[PDB]
């Protein structure tokens, strides 16, 4: 169908929003990276379907912080969010549950990255 495709899609732009942050953290210098690198993240227990996606929006707002102290991260993150409710849809309740551990920024955005990968390849 082409729903599906609209959902890879969405996916897709999710996961690359995502690789392009990673990626400008390789351009931070030592002091800044250094700091930014001790911002700790929640991680979801689990995350293997759509609905875990809220997971990843409750930790927004601090990404959008650690990256301002870095530097439109408004812009950039209010896109995301946009995406990440255009894939879960608002209908579906569910509640997070972290893991114990946090994690770095890096480590953050790695596991999310796989998690879009992972749904794309389901579809
Ligand atoms: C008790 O809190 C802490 O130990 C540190 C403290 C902290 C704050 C700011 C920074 C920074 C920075 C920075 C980045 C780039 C450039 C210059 C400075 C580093 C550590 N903060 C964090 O771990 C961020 C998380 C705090 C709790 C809630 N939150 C969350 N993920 N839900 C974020």
């Amino acid at each position: 169908s082409s729903s599906t495709k609209k959902t890879q899609l969405q996916l897709e732009h999710l996961l690359l929003d995502l690789q392009m942050i990673l990626n400008g953290i390789n351009n931070y210098k030592n002091p800044k990276l250094t700091r930014m690198l001790t911002f700790k993240f929640y991680m979801p227990k689990k995350a293997t379907e759509l609905k875990h996606l809220q997971c990843l929006e409750e930790e927004l707002k601090p990404l959008e912080e650690v990256l301002n102290l870095a530097q439109r991260p408004r812009d950039l993150i209010s896109n995301i969010n946009v995406i990440v409710l255009e894939l879960k849809g608002s209908e579906t309740t569910f509640m997070c549950e972290y893991a114990d551990e946090t994690a770095t920024i890096v480590e953050f955005l790695n596991r999310w990255i796989t998690f879009c990968q992972s749904i794309i390849s389901t579809l």
